[PDB]
């Protein structure tokens, strides 16, 4: 089912906050999340049901990562998540850098 | 009818070829341009049909704008328009930077 057909940015400040745009197969407004983690620490993309764009599209902010004084890159997973029963994309390599 | 929901940049270096995503209103990728203008050059994004996602978000290439030595921003707009008979969204602003 769920798919990251791409994603316009695949790193970021480890402080989170910054916004991306990722392109997905159909999605639901409402039953859907945006998984980051390593093998577990995990946090989530910051968006409401309205910035999923026609179902196709989502626009979030990423999360602060566990640690904000990593002195290198940390490479973390993304996914999508359905909320209601879990299920999950495949994921994308996604990089963490120190601020 | 056609419409710029958003982008995800609004500026880019005046050479061109940096790639932007785009989210719009449902498009037939086969009759869909975009154009950057300032009152008349023009120049395009370059995209085929498959870099039209679902009918809901173009991802493209910038043009280079026609003077690649500005010292200064240069103020152009970009619009949405269907090949087939000129139709166009509301234009959006964007600024090219000096290289």
């Amino acid at each position: 089912n769920l798919k990251i057909v791409r994603m316009d940015r695949t790193a970021g400040c480890v402080t989170g906050g910054e916004e991306i745009m990722l392109l997905c197969d159909k999605v639901q407004k409402d039953d859907i999340q945006i998984r980051f983690y390593e093998e577990v620490w995990e946090g989530f993309g910051d968006f409401s049901p309205t910035d999923v764009h026609r179902q196709f599209a989502i626009v979030f902010k990423t999360p602060k990562y566990k640690d904000v004084n990593i002195t290198k890159p940390a490479s973390v997973f993304v996914q999508l998540r359905r909320k209601s029963d879990l299920e999950t994309s495949e994921p994308k390599p996604f990089l963490y850098y120190p601020e």
